[PDB]
């Protein structure tokens, strides 16, 4: 019942299986090339005009399935290289929506989700052993997410749903690391997730904010990093940890142009900021050494500016601003030193020095 | 110098002609009736041993020819019941040939030829006006042909080149047919051809097969099939095509128990099938609607299945399958659909489906 | 480089600053508290172990500052309720000295140094406006200084240079009144000044005595008392001045038990008093009335007895005594009485009455 339909598949070794199912729609291309023994290649196109699909699987046992249910101009593109790589891309109801999916290694699992939408752009790629990706979009113009996976173990989680422009970026090299990135609203929204070792943990969420950044950088072991920017405008948020059990927490609901920074070096360092609305509010927390502990929270209106340094071994650090203008400076060196300041009002400078 | 020939010439009517030339030969017998006007019997037996003719016309300017040359206890049997019509038999050298020609109507012509064999039969019946038919049977043994044709314009060839227990089997019914049968060589070849309806054109070559079967069924008004099988044993070819302008080839070059089907129905219908060698190759290609093509080639030893559905118009199908197992199937509805697939290998399994 | 530190800064109002320096030391502890506007507190604390400095500011434009270089346990206290109240604090190297300053009005500007020593104490305390008040106290153990002023433009000066267990006591009520009290070594030296009313000068100066004992009481205006004690032990000096413009002078040099007791009462009275050694040398000057002068001079060992009594207008009396046991007593009354008295020797006795 559909007019120009075109479907072919080319399948050279043993006991590959070429499936393609295109029931109605005007003009959808679906080409299925297996090269190898045992892969597995389904494309299902549905109602759809103008749909393309492409599966192109190398190797042993390669397991690809297409499923676009409607939309006008979907492009679908599935590259394994390998034994074992597992690829699932579904498009509903979606216009100029490209899915991109490259895997190459061992026992690879990607997933690509793009339900509605006009030009979202989804690719993964993943160049290892047992690597988990997988890409969602819900709805919004012009989202776009990348997801870069290198070695072994690697869990990687990106969210769109809604909104315009939104950027999410994900690299993972190493052993064991686990990235998520969630991006619920909101207009030019930049995530970005950068983990480098074994065992990284790294969460970022952005809830209805418009032009809000988030950046993490993890190098090393068990580095936990999550951020969170609530209902925000132009928040930047920055998490840069290196070495081993360093936990850093971000919070920033509210406000505009809020900038959070957290900078940890060595093991067993805890961060924790906390920013609740307000304009030009900058927090710095600086930890070089292990085990140290630092909390600064921030609520008022007006370049309120804290800094909690802390060198050494198990250093604790509270600073807490409420009100307009408030300047804290801590700096801590040496061992077990103890900081609480407490700022309220308008124009209150603090200068703690611990050596 | 021949001892017991007998001849008996019995002529009702006006202007009739009868001569019967018995040269050498021991107990040969023939015998000319002619009833009705200008009707005009030949027969000519030279160096036979008990040979026998018989031609019976009744009618207007009936013309039989018989020229047996040498040979034991061949048989022809000539019956025109019309005007006009035309009968030539020739026996040379032949055992136990049997002749038989009948025809009923106007201005049909009938040839049968055999040369050399044993137990060879040959049979002819014309009804109607301006049929032609011809039989020739050079040599083998047991080889049976027989054409059937009833109508105007219609023309028959069969053709048998050697081999034991060959059947030519041809039956045309309307106007302006054209059917061609030639088995040279093999034992148990069995061809059929059945012509309903104007201008169809039908051609079938066996060559140097054993057990080949060949079934051509043509309903409707310009069809033309073409089935070639050379050097093949046990397979089977089946054209079915019912309309206007289809089209038709089928080759199979060797292989045992290869299997082609053509299906067509409706206008302007191509279809070709192609198979090189193989054991229990398996190519389907159905077209119900007009202006289909389809194209399937297999080339490769075991069970390959190919199978080529297109409904509607316009619809373009490729399925070329080299290797072990590979199985496709296609399926095309609607119009302007195109369709192309090509596996290699061993257990190839492709499914097309363009709606 | 300094282990377990603390400090703390907690502002409530407008354009507060609060610098909190601590470098190097064991424990150390800072703790700053702005309420209002324009407060000014600054602490610095260097290489000393378990230092306490604790400042609290109300108001507007205060300013403290606390200096504690070095030194164990040093306890600094600074309290300011008020507007434009200038407070100093400085302790280096000293063990166990405690300090205090409190604050109360408009403009008062306080100063503490603690140059050395253990367990020095130095408190004050200023209630009105711009009252001026300095404690120092350099070397020594169990020195204890206190002054209190209330009124306006009072000046207090305190000095303790060396000494143990000497005791400083001044309270000055009232409108311009200066009070100053030094004592340069010497053990259990207790000075007490007391002046109340407008614009009284009281200087007490104990060099290298032991158990010396001055109090000066001054009720009036313009009153001018001084009072001097070196290298003597339990030497008593009493000056109690009522009314204006009286001028007296003590002198006490060397000698064990001398007792001075100057008693004036009424309009520009002036009496001097002058001891050179002895033992038991007791020296008495009353003038009741206006313009009275009177000069006693004792030089001798033992039991000096000395009385100048002088009632109503311009007497005049002088007593002199040389030598041992000498007793004299003058008593005027009247208008321009003049006395001379001149013993040497022993057992002198000696009775003038002008009526």
């Amino acid at each position: 019942q559909g007019t120009t339909s075109s479907a072919t598949t080319s399948q050279t070794g043993n006991t590959n299986t070429a499936v393609i199912d295109q029931v109605g729609g005007l003009n959808n291309s679906a080409e299925a090339s297996q090269a190898g023994d045992g892969n597995v290649a389904t494309v299902t196109q549905a109602e759809g005009m103008d749909n393309a699909v492409y599966i192109d699987q190398v190797g042993l046992t390669n397991t690809a399935t297409v499923l676009q249910e409607g939309g006008l101009d979907n492009d679908a593109d599935v590259d394994q290289d390998g034994d074992l790589n597992v690829a699932y891309i579904w498009q509903n109801l979606g216009e100029d929506n490209d899915a991109d999916i490259d895997q190459d290694g061992t026992l690879n699992d990607a997933a690509i989700e793009q339900d509605g939408g006009e030009d979202n752009d989804a690719d993964i790629d993943q160049d290892g052993s047992e690597n988990a990706a997988y890409v969602g979009q819900t709805g919004g113009e012009d989202n776009d997410a990348d997801i870069d996976q290198d070695g072994t173990f690697n869990n990687a989680y990106i969210g769109q749903f809604g909104g315009e422009d939104n950027e999410a970026d994900l690299d993972q090299d190493g052993d064991a690391n686990y990235a998520a990135i969630l991006q619920d609203g909101g207009e030019d929204n930049d995530a970005d997730i950068d983990q480098d070792g074994t065992n990284n943990w790294a969460e970022t969420n952005q809830i209805q904010g418009n032009d809000n950044d988030v950046e993490v950088d993890q190098d090393g072991s068990d580095n936990i990093a999550e951020v969170w920017q609530m209902h925000g405008e132009d928040n930047e948020a920055n998490v840069d940890q290196d070495g081993d059990l360093n936990n850093a927490y971000i919070l920033q609901e509210g406000g505009m142009n809020n900038l959070a920074d957290v900078h940890q070096n060595g093991v067993s360092n805890t961060a924790e900021i906390y920013q609740y609305g307000g304009m030009d509010n900058e927090a710095y927390l600086i930890q070089d050494g292990d085990m140290h502990t630092g909390v600064i929270t921030q609520s008022g209106d007006g370049a309120n500016y804290a800094e909690l340094n802390q060198m050494g071994l198990m250093n604790t650090g509270s600073i807490t601003q409420d009100g307009m203008g408030n300047s804290a400076i801590t700096s801590q060196g040496g061992s077990m030193n103890m900081s609480t300041v407490t700022q309220s009002g308008t124009g209150n400078i603090s200068l703690v020095n611990q050596h």
